[PDB]
């Protein structure tokens, strides 16, 4: 499924796109490492209910493996992520969303595609450039 951006689905359930070989039933609690600086501990879980967020998520992610999206159930509250809320569109659309709590494993997506890869690289050059102009803000 070819992600349309700031398209929700009907479920209305909360995906979270990574690298990491997670399995349905896993517990997996805040304070990793983050994915855009080296040595940052995280405070929040970030999940989606956007394909198209939790595609960059896979895409994005630090690792070897390839891109997995998975389904995600919170065990406390979500807020808007201030990272993609009122930065450049008004609110959320991207419906991505952060918790301070864990987060249970319930399920995983097996049918989609990424995005092209000229768009995956502009993407990576995009953030590079931030970073080397040291404008890579990152909010957590
Ligand atoms: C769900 O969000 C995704 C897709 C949105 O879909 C889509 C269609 O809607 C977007 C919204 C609503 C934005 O508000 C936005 C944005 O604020 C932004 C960049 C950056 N794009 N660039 C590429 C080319 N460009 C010329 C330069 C920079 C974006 O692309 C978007 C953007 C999209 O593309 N930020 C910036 O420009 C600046 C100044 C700083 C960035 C800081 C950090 C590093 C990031 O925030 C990290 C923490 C992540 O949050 C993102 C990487 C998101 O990845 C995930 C997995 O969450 C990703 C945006
Ligand atoms: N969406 C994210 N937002 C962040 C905001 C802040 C900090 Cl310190 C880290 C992150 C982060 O690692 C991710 C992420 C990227 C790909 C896959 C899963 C999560």
């Amino acid at each position: 499924n070819p992600p349309k951006p700031f398209e929700v689905h009907e479920s209305g359930a909360y995906l979270h796109g990574t690298k990491a070989e997670l399995k349905v039933g896993d517990r997996l609690v805040p304070g990793r490492e983050s994915n855009f600086e080296a040595g940052r501990i995280m405070n929040h879980i970030y999940i989606t209910q956007t394909l198209d967020a939790a595609v960059w998520g896979a895409e994005l992610a630090a690792g070897e493996g390839r891109g997995r999206i998975f389904i995600v159930e919170p065990e406390g509250a979500i807020e808007d992520d201030p990272n993609v809320t009122d930065k450049k569109l008004p609110g959320n659309p991207t419906r991505s969303y952060r918790t301070r709590e864990p987060v249970w494993i319930v399920g995983e997506l097996t049918d989609w595609v990424g995005h092209p890869p000229e768009q995956l690289a502009a993407m990576r050059q995009g953030l590079e450039e931030l970073r080397r102009k040291g404008l890579a803000v990152i909010y957590d």
